[PDB]
C-alpha cells in the first residue's frame, strides 16, 4: 500500500531509530 | 455508526468481492 498518514502513526526525532531509512510519506490532507 | 472513510480501509475494484452491495461511504474531508 501507499505509505500515507493513516497507514503510519509518527513519533520521533530521525536520530534515534538505528536503520532508518529516508522516504516521503503520504497525507490526504494537503491536496484538498 | 455511520460509514465514513475512516470507519472503512478501501482495497479492492467493485468486481472480485461475492456479495458486494451498492451504497454511499462519507468523507470528512471533502466537505471542509
Ligand atoms: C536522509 O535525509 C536527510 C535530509 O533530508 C539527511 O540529513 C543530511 O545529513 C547529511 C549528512 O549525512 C548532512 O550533511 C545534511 O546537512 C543533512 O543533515 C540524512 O543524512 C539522510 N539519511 C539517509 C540515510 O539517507
Ligand atoms: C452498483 O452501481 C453500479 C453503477 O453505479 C452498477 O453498474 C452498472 O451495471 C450495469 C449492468 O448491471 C451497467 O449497464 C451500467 O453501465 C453500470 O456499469 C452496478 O450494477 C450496481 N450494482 C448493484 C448490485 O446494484
Amino acid at each position: 500500500q501507499i505509505i500515507t498518514t493513516d497507514n503510519t502513526f509518527v513519533s520521533g526525532n530521525c536520530d534515534v531509530v538505528i536503520g532508518i531509512v529516508n522516504n516521503t510519506v503520504y497525507d490526504p490532507l494537503q491536496l484538498e
